[PDB]
């Protein structure tokens, strides 16, 4: 039976993705065809289903069931309003142009997904002939230094330390029986802690984490969502943490900066998601407190708002004192640290970069938000360096935050 038509998928901005029209049935038509593909989805026999064709498959859709002939009479299908915004999501699609990767923009009080892409993407039309894995939320990588942000915040949040606290910040340095290093084997002496997170050293965060321990670090990464299928009305893999329990000091230390580098049988980690990490940036602006992400803002009756999501919290990871550091902390990377590519002028943007091990992988990551005060957008963005592409989820994050915000101001 498709003799029952289903209802539009349509931007919170009012473009049409997916539509419904035959003289036999009803064909599927996608309109600005490539246009968040992996969003929007599909219903496919060969390539299975993805997005909100799947998800919100129901919505979209007895004595009278018996009779193929009255199927399209009595019910058509109710429509679905995302919460993507069009204009954003152009934005983000033209920023990953010549590169894979993906990138994420939410708002940060209610978790409501603005823009989400993938690259390389597809079009529906391809379908009928890498590029349908949706790296936003179906794909996990080591987060490298973007995840010091965890480690700084459980850090403050536990009372452990705070921005002014010095530490020793050498280019090598022997830990848990292993040697950790600073990117480029760079010393950099004894530092505050505001300055060893704005240059990205390893080895003073590798110490924090040594000094938080196991189960702390791991409890504040499950707070912000590790270990959670994020998503109210979408599909996202949880980022992984191992068993506290399992982990040695030495696989600790690399995990406080961001590399999974244990052998036990619970999962190595970090490994997250890009959403995790717009997550992450997300609670940090948003004064601790962490939002379940959603991508539906309405359903509409084929005549009429049916229903509307409601924004949800997963709870407060850090407190808002915590938070605001933190902030603070975001504010030097960007400033006089790691992300000076992410400065745009007339503007305040705060964030983390992240670099992975470069064993291999060159990716480059950076997860960040704007105005600094009263942030109204987050970011989070991966460049997958295939052949090295340092510094560039910066420049992606910052040009993508600005325009965005242009496009909120209209």
């Amino acid at each position: 039976s498709a003799y029952v038509q289903r209802g539009a998928i349509i931007t919170s901005d009012g473009v049409t993705l997916a539509e419904s029209v035959q003289d036999d049935t009803y064909v599927r038509n996608y309109p600005h065809d490539g246009m968040a593909s992996h969003t929007v989805g599909y219903i496919s026999t060969q390539y299975g289903t993805a997005g909100i064709e799947s998800s919100m498959n129901e919505t979209l859709t007895d004595w009278r069931s018996a009779l193929y002939s009255m199927a399209g009479i009595n019910t058509t299908g109710s429509s679905v309003v995302l919460t993507i915004n069009s204009q954003m999501q152009a934005v983000a699609e033209a920023a990953l142009q010549g590169y894979s990767g993906s990138i994420v923009v939410m708002d940060p009080s209610t978790g409501a997904v603005l823009a989400k892409a993938s690259s390389p993407s597809y079009t529906h039309a391809e379908l009928g002939t890498s590029q349908l894995v949706d790296r936003t939320t179906q794909a996990l990588y080591s987060p490298g230094s973007s995840f010091k942000t965890v480690t700084l915040a459980a850090g403050i949040d536990t009372h452990k330390t705070t921005l002014d606290t010095t530490y020793s910040a050498p280019g090598t340095m022997e830990i848990g029986g292993g040697t950790i290093h600073n990117y480029a084997n760079e010393d950099m002496g004894t530092i505050p802690l505001r300055e060893a997170f704005a240059r990205s050293s390893n080895t003073a965060l590798a110490q924090l984490g040594v000094a938080l321990g196991a189960d702390n670090l791991v409890s504040y990464a499950r707070a912000f969502g590790y270990g959670t299928a994020l998503g109210q009305d979408f599909s996202t893999t949880p980022s992984l943490m191992p068993n506290p329990a399992e982990m040695t000091t030495w696989e600790l230390a690399w995990a406080s900066c961001g590399l999974p580098v244990g052998e036990h049988a619970s999962p190595a980690g970090p490994q997250t998601t890009v959403m995790q990490n717009a997550v992450i940036a997300a609670a940090i602006a948003n004064g601790g407190v962490v939002m379940n992400p959603y991508i539906v803002d309405r359903v509409l009756s084929p005549e009429a708002v049916v229903s509307t999501t409601s924004p949800k919290s997963l709870g407060q990871a850090v407190s808002a004192d915590t938070a605001a550091q933190v902030r603070e902390a975001m504010l030097g990377v960007v400033e006089s640290g790691t992300g000076m590519g992410a400065r745009v002028p007339g503007v305040k943007i705060a964030g983390k970069t992240g670099t992975a091990d470069v064993n291999g992988n060159f990716n480059s990551f950076f997860i960040g938000f704007a105005p600094y005060d009263h942030p109204t957008l987050v970011v989070s963005v991966v460049i997958e360096g295939n052949g090295n592409v340092l510094g560039y989820g910066a420049q992606v994050g910052g040009r993508v935050l600005a325009q965005c915000l242009n496009i909120q101001a209209l």
